[PDB]
């Protein structure tokens, strides 16, 4: 079980009922990835469908978005395949300069 917050940043949280920090429980067992977490973004949070677009292309997070894994660009730390720690702080940030 691990404990996370994400934050939908750069006008994201337009798809997720105008909040932008979410606290997630991962009921899970060890290890959690940040590819686990989006899937459960996906399949529990965008509450409607028409929006999934938004978030995810092809089944990978939508060209346009960076994600920060606590402050840090997610290619330093493996991407989806970082492992979630209780704590860590996930952001998205919807951006023309975004990768
Ligand atoms: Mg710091
Ligand atoms: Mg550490």
């Amino acid at each position: 079980m691990v404990n996370v917050k994400v934050e939908f940043l750069g006008g994201l949280d337009a798809i997720f009922g105008k909040q932008r920090v979410h606290k997630i429980k991962m009921d899970k067992e060890d290890p959690v990835t940040v590819g686990d977490l989006i899937d459960h973004i996906v399949s529990t949070m965008i509450n409607n469908p028409n929006d999934v677009s938004i978030f995810i292309e092809d089944d990978s997070i939508r060209p346009g978005i960076i994600t920060l894994i606590n402050d840090t660009d997610w290619e330093l730390e493996g991407e989806k395949d970082y492992i979630l720690e209780d704590g860590d702080i996930i952001s998205f940030t919807s951006t023309l300069h975004g990768g």
